C-alpha cells in the first residue's frame, strides 16, 4: 500500500479474470483468487510461444472517479494478435467487460490521486490443452489480472539513452506487428547487453537492412525536427501498433496543432531532429538523451533535461488519462 | 495400444520427469505422474514466450535393447537455446539422465520391433515464477515427457509437397538457429494456409531477400544434385542446427560416398537436384514431391516415389537408430 515507492513489479492482488475456450466458444468467465495457471504439459503456449497479451491501466481521477484509458482499442489489437497466431477473438464487450471487473474487484489497489501510480492490467490469451506437434491448440484461457504499479518517473520526465543491435526482434514479415511472447523472446538478450552497457534499452533498426529505427523494445519511437514544426514517427509493418503512439500523432496534431508524419526515420540522419522519445503504457513517453549508433553517440536535446515539445505531449497525454485535462471523444473510460 | 495406427499426437504415458531452478541452481529433479504444469500468472514463459524445446526419441531394437539416438546433441543445443533466452543451462548429465529416467520408467510405452513406431521425448525448459515486466524470469522448470508415436508426415518414403510463403517465421538476426517458441507462433499462420491448399508445410526463403531456401519450419532441407552424387543443404543463421541434417551429412560423407555441401540453394535453380527431401527428428527424412513457388510447381524426381539417393540416406539413418546397422561411435546410447 505504500503507493511512494511502488514500482513496475508484480504484486498478487485479489481477483482475476479467467475465461476458457472449448470446442468454438469461450465460455462467460469468472473472477478467481487462484494466480496460478494450469495447462497440459503439451501446451502450445509453453511450447509454440502460442500466446499473446495486452496492457492498459486505470487511473483514478482528483474528483474520485476512475479511467480506463481507450480499452477498446487493446480489445482491437489483441485480436489481431489473436487472429496472426490462429487463437480466438475476444468481442470489445467481453474484453473491456473483463477489464471492469477486475478493476471494480480491485479497486482498493488502484493508487490514489497524488501518487504518480495507477493499476496496470494483463489481459492474455494462451494456447492450452494436450498436444504435442507443431499446430493451433484444442482449448485456449483468457485471463486479466492487475497490478497497481507507482509514478515510472520517481522524479519527473528524465531522459535516458538506448543503443542500436545487430540483432531482430522481428522478421520482415514476421510477428512483429502482433503484441506477442516470441517478439519479446527474441528481444531479451539483445536487451540484455544494452543494459550491460549502462543503456536503457536498445533501438532496433528493420530487419531488412537496418537503415530505418523500427522500436526500442517496450515502446514506439516518434522524434520532433529542429524546427519543431513535425512530429515524426516510423512506419513499419514490423512494429507494433502502439496505443499510446496513435494518441501522440492525434494529440500532435489536434492539441498542439503540430505537423504528424508517419514515415521513416534512417540511423544516419538523426540530426534533423532537435530530440526523440520513446512511448508506450508503462513508460508513457520516455525521453531520449542519445542514441549510440556504432562509434558516436548521438544526442538531440539533452541527456539530462526532456524536450520542450516532449514535455507539451506528455503533460497533455498524462492529464487526459488522469482526468486532469479533457480527453478526446471515444478515449477514456469510466469504471 | 494399437501401435499400427500411431501418428504423432499427444498420449499421456505414465511418468515425466520435472526438475526446478531457483536461486543459482537446479534441483536434481523427480518423477511425477501430473502432466499438468502449475505456474504463475504472470510467468515469462506465458507472456514473453521465454521458453525453448527439444525433441529426441527412444527405439526398440530386434535384439530387445533399447536406442536413444544422439541425446548429447539435443543437450548441448538446448544449452544454446537456453542461452539464447538467457535461461540457465542443463548438462549433458541432467539432461540425457532426465530423459533415460522417462524412457525406463515408461518402457511399456515403447512401441516393438516391427511397428515402425518410436518413443518420442519432449524436454523443455520455460520461465516461471511472478513477473510482470520484459526480463528473464526468476525461477525455470526443466520437464521432460514422452509421447510414442509413428509417422510425422506420412510414413514409409511417401513424397509430400511444399509451398512457399512470403510469411517469415526468423529474422535475419533473430531466434531462427534456437529451438524457442516465437519460432513456431511465427509459423501458425503460414502453415495453416500451406495445409489449407493441401500441401505438408511451408519451406521458407531467406528473411531478408527471399531467394534462397532456409528449411521447413519442423524441418531442415536437403538436395541430392542430378548426377546424384553430392548432398546440398543450406548454410544459414536463421535456420535450426538439424541434428538429423548433420547426421545425414556424416553418412552421406563416410557412407554412401556422396559429396557434401553446405551453401546456398536459390528457390529459381531447382533444376540443379534431382531428388529433394526434408529432415528431422518427427520428418525422418520426408521426400518433397515438388514445390510450390508462386504459379510454378517444380518436382525433382517423382510425387509419389523417393529418388534412390533419399531411400539410402533414409535407410542408413533409420537402420541405426533401430539397431539394425553400425552406429557411427558416440552416436547412440543403450538405455
Ligand atoms: C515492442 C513494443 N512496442 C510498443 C509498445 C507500445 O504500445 P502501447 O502504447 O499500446 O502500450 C509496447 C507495449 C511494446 O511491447
Ligand atoms: C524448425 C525445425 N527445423 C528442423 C528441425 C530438425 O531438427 P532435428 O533433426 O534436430 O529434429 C526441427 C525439429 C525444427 O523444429
Ligand atoms: N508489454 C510491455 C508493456 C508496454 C506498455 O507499458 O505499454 C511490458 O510488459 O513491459
Ligand atoms: N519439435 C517439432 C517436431 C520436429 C520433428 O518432427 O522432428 C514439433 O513439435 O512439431
Amino acid at each position: 500500500i505504500d503507493w511512494s515507492t511502488l514500482g513496475f513489479s508484480y504484486i498478487r492482488t485479489d481477483l482475476r479474470y479467467l475465461a476458457h475456450w472449448k470446442d468454438g466458444e469461450w465460455d462467460a468467465g469468472t473472477l478467481t483468487e487462484d494466480n496460478q495457471i494450469h495447462l497440459a504439459e503439451g501446451s502450445t503456449a509453453l511450447h509454440y510461444g502460442q500466446q499473446c497479451f495486452e496492457g492498459l491501466k486505470a487511473y483514478r481521477c482528483a474528483d474520485g472517479s476512475i479511467n480506463l484509458f481507450r480499452p477498446d482499442q487493446n480489445a482491437a489489437r489483441m485480436r489481431m494478435s489473436c487472429r496472426r497466431l490462429l487463437m480466438p477473438e475476444l468481442s470489445d464487450e467481453q474484453f473491456i467487460d473483463a477489464c471492469l471487473q477486475v478493476v471494480r474487484a480491485n479497486e482498493h489497489f488502484l493508487p490514489p490521486y497524488g501518487t504518480g501510480g495507477s493499476l496496470y492490467l494483463r489481459p492474455f490469451v494462451i494456447g492450452v490443452g494436450d498436444n504435442i506437434g507443431v499446430r493451433t491448440a484444442p482449448e485456449f484461457i483468457f485471463s486479466v489480472f492487475c497490478v497497481p504499479v507507482g509514478p515510472y518517473f520517481k522524479g519527473g520526465l528524465t531522459p535516458t539513452n538506448f543503443i542500436t543491435s545487430d540483432y531482430d526482434r522481428a522478421a520482415p514479415h514476421g510477428t512483429g506487428a502482433a503484441k506477442v511472447g516470441g517478439n519479446y523472446a527474441a528481444s531479451l538478450l539483445p536487451g540484455y547487453e544494452a543494459k550491460k552497457r549502462d543503456f536503457a534499452d536498445v533501438i532496433y533498426l528493420d530487419p531488412a537492412t537496418h537503415t530505418t529505427i523500427e522500436e526500442a523494445g517496450a515502446a514506439n519511437f516518434f522524434a520532433i525536427t529542429q524546427d519543431g514544426q513535425k512530429f515524426v514517427t516510423p512506419q513499419s509493418p514490423s512494429i507494433l501498433p502502439s496505443i499510446t503512439k496513435y494518441s501522440l500523432l492525434w494529440l500532435a496534431e489536434h492539441r498542439l496543432g503540430l505537423e504528424v508524419e508517419e514515415g521513416d526515420i534512417r540511423i544516419d540522419e538523426l540530426g534533423k531532429f532537435s530530440e526523440a522519445g520513446a512511448c508506450g503504457t508503462a513508460a508513457v513517453i520516455t525521453p531520449i538523451g542519445g542514441i549510440q549508433h556504432g562509434d558516436d553517440f548521438h544526442v538531440f536535446y539533452s541527456e539530462s533535461e526532456p524536450g520542450p515539445v516532449t514535455r507539451r505531449l506528455y503533460d497533455e497525454l498524462v492529464g487526459i488519462q488522469y482526468g486532469d485535462k479533457e480527453a478526446p471523444e471515444g478515449w477514456i473510460v469510466k469504471v
